[PDB]
């Protein structure tokens, strides 16, 4: 298993895969493939656990297989994939069904001579207007083509027109606003100094659209301890004006017209103003902070400036500063595994929900990045970027010397990251099922509109659907995405996903074509909620049974362990999140790291939480064939003593060092003579111009290159230290924690299956 099963598809998909049949399973997330649309959405926008629905509720009851898709509505594609087209229809916006409001795409069907089309959703006839489609042949786009964007393809965009806009008024573009803590802590580990040093140039960077030149997103600046310092850089000053707001609680935070500016136009200001902010603080003993009204303040301007946009804030510790928000230390370990343990994962007080909710209403995303020495309640600080569609960064212990590279490589590719600006997400399915429950980092008022602060093409909104009424086996199981969002250059947009997926009534047609990643993508990520309003325990107990009963249904509707062939991990992947720190969390695992991990695995796509939850494993000596590794399953019984492997799990990389490795080997790896001389917990290697060397460090190049986060490295030796808290990725094998390990775990769900059967 794990090992050939990505090795078999590897081998036989290779070639394109082209989106042009209906409920066609795409390749497995650990296989390299192009894709060409021709009609479906790409598997990159949309990954579902089942591609062949029940027809009715009493047949999907009978196998207990969740129907959910994993959608990601910006998805950065290879350069290779083309990008959705942008269809522009005029003052009269894009065809949409008069009852259902679906929008006109490659399913719908025309009748009578083309004057109508049926709704291929819910079914109503709608009247085709009779210059709908010239119209397109009109704008000074060429019109050689013979297809038309919205008629045949999966993934396409539509220029949206002011119905679709607050205030029936167009959008103006968006805004960012650096929000730096300058208190002692930040500026003692040179934190500050680095940030701003960064900022010089980064700000020439900003996510820019269609050909434009200059980025058209202005910038802000705000620095913060117990008090919050707003910056003016107008670009008729040569020096950075500073107007202190110290009443916290009342707040209250004037224009000062002279922040959020053009970079290009106040390049020197804005230099001005980075070169003064670390001496400006260098010699403060301030350690108490607020947060809340960092949140509140930026926002505020936003709204003030009638702009959707962006946070970016710069935070190190607990924020025990008196004002509204203000934290305890209630990280208490003896809540572990106990019914109140949901406590340590919600945040503290009601004003952060109060607060993201405020964000959405305004359109700001926030981003997060801490720096923490102790405990600084994560859980609760990432309260807002998640209702707000933001991201949330942790670099424990922060040392210059240690994660400058890691840190900077984020924060670059943050901040240039193509992003989308208070957006909504609905997600319409024909006449028969539709969505009930979602999961990711957003806010839902209603439930139907999945409301995104900030969207980027790493963000993933799951959702999950049940049967309403019978589906055709004919008429298939249709859906159809649309996001609603404001671009970077102010533009209003829509961007529509459709896919098609087929409808059975044979069990035997829904169990060939289920999906197991994304069904584990999707039992994670429920897990992951439970766990808030849930004993860690039953939320154990309800994943196990999700699994069982879809094994015992199997047994009953189609001894030995049996599975339908595309589960044949199932049980693997199960062990495995059971295994994470979330649910069974070791002794030296922080509240902190969990909360944190948490919140990460809610936003993944497939792709991620595959390798998050199954480690890839590389040996890398004994093979040294150029070009031509193949990986190895997650077990300490796979690691031989004389050699040297590479792991990871899209999050951190680890250099496993064999104790009786080639000592030519440790001289062309690490520049010493004997295995007993290599530092461990090395985090770079050096550079040495040797094969080997150059082998293992593109290696480690290429893998870092395909995850969303600079993964950091560190060196493992064989014997002692950090060897015991490496065992937890060689998730086969049995872990300190009270794991079990995969045979024993087959065993054991082999005998729950037999519980539910007599
Ligand atoms: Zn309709």
């Amino acid at each position: 298993p794990i090992q050939v099963i990505e090795d078999d598809r590897n081998n036989r998909g290779t070639e394109p895969f082209v989106t042009g049949v209906r409920g066609q399973v795409p390749p497995l997330v650990t296989t390299n493939f192009l894709v060409k649309d021709q009609g479906n959405a790409s598997p990159r926008y949309i990954r579902c656990t089942s591609y062949n629905i029940p027809c009715t509720s009493d047949m999907a009851k009978q196998a207990q297989v969740p129907l959910a898709a994993v959608i990601k509505p910006l998805a950065r594609l290879p350069p290779e994939e083309a990008s959705p087209y942008v269809v522009d229809h005029g003052e009269s916006g894009p065809l949409r069904c008069n009852r259902c409001k679906a929008y006109m795409c490659p399913f719908m069907q025309f009748i009578e001579g083309g004057r109508r089309f049926q709704c291929c959703f819910c079914s109503c006839i709608n009247d085709v207007p009779p210059q709908y489609f010239q119209h397109l042949d009109h704008t000074g786009k060429r019109v050689d083509a013979y297809d038309r964007p919205e008629l045949s393809l999966g993934s396409y965009e539509f220029l949206a027109t002011v119905d679709y806009c607050k205030n029936n008024k167009f959008p103006s573009p968006p805004a960012f606003i650096f929000m730096i803590d300058v208190s002692y802590n930040a500026i003692r580990t040179g934190l500050v100094r680095l940030l701003c040093e960064e900022l010089k140039s980064l700000l020439d960077f900003l996510p820019r659209e269609g050909g434009a030149e200059e980025s058209a997103i202005r910038v802000g600046f705000v620095t913060y301890n117990k008090v919050l310092h707003f910056y003016n850089v107008k670009s008729s000053l040569a020096q950075p004006q500073m107007m202190v707001v110290s009443d916290v609680a009342d707040m209250f935070v004037p224009l000062l017209d002279g922040f959020l500016v053009n970079v290009n136009e106040s390049r020197a200001v804005i230099t001005s103003l980075l070169d003064q902010i670390p001496e400006m603080f260098a010699d403060t003993r301030e350690t108490e902070t607020v947060f809340v009204p960092v949140i509140q303040a930026g926002m505020e301007a936003l709204k003030a400036a009638e702009c959707a946009g962006k946070l970016f804030l710069f935070h190190t510790s607990l924020p025990i500063a008196e004002a509204p928000g203000k934290l305890k230390n209630r990280d208490d370990r003896k809540l572990i595994n106990t019914d109140k343990e949901k406590t340590l994962f919600q945040p503290q007080t009601g004003a952060y929900q109060t607060l993201a909710k405020e964000c959405v209403a305004q359109g700001c995303c926030v981003d997060l990045f801490l720096f923490p020495n102790q405990y600084v309640d994560v859980a609760t600080l990432s309260v807002v970027p998640q209702l707000t569609g933001g991201s949330v960064y942790k670099y424990a212990s922060f040392q210059v010397e240690n994660d400058q590279e890691r840190f900077l490589s984020d924060l670059r590719r943050d901040v240039q990251k193509v992003v989308g600006f208070d957006a909504v997400m609905r997600v319409r399915t024909s006449t028969g099922i539709r969505a009930v429950d979602f999961f990711g980092a957003f806010y839902m008022s209603n439930t139907t509109d999945v409301e995104l602060a900030g969207l980027d093409g790493d963000k993933t909104v799951t959702v999950e659907f049940k049967h309403d009424d019978r589906l055709n086996e004919e008429s298939g199981a249709l859906l159809q995405c649309a996001l609603l969002y404001t671009s970077c250059a102010g533009q209003r947009r829509l961007r529509i996903h459709n896919l098609a997926l087929n409808c059975c009534t044979q069990l035997a047609d829904l169990y060939r074509n289920c999906e197991t990643d994304t069904l584990i993508n999707y039992m994670a990520k429920f897990a992951y909620r439970g766990v808030l309003n849930s004993p860690v325990k039953a939320v154990r107990d309800t994943l196990i049974t999700q699994c069982a009963q879809i094994l015992a249904c199997y047994r009953k509707n189609c001894g030995q362990l049996i599975l339908p062939e595309c589960m044949k991990l199932l049980p693997v992947y199960l062990n495995c999140v059971l295994k994470s720190d979330v649910l069974q969390p070791g002794a030296e695992v922080t509240t902190d790291d969990r909360a944190y991990v948490r919140q990460l695995v809610t936003s993944m796509d497939v792709t991620e939480t595959n390798v998050f939850f199954y480690p890839r494993l590389l040996p890398l000596t004994k093979s040294p064939v150029e070009s031509t590794p193949p990986a190895v399953r997650a077990s300490e019984e796979r690691l031989s003593n004389g050699d040297i492997y590479l792991l990871e799990n899209g999050l951190n990389l680890f250099l496993w060092v064999g104790a009786s490795v080639q000592q030519g080997v440790v001289q062309s790896l690490f520049s010493v003579s004997s295995f007993s001389q290599i530092t461990s917990g090395l985090s770079v290697l050096p550079v040495l111009d040797n094969p080997l060397s150059k082998k293992v460090r593109g290696l480690i190049d290429s893998l870092r290159a395909q995850r969303s986060r600079y993964m950091k490295l560190t060196v493992v030796k064989q014997e002692d230290k950090m060897e015991m808290l490496f065992k937890h990725f060689l998730v086969e094998d049995k872990s300190l924690s009270g794991g079990a390990s995969y045979v024993d775990f087959l065993c054991h769900m082999h005998k729950e299956i037999r519980q539910l059967l007599s």
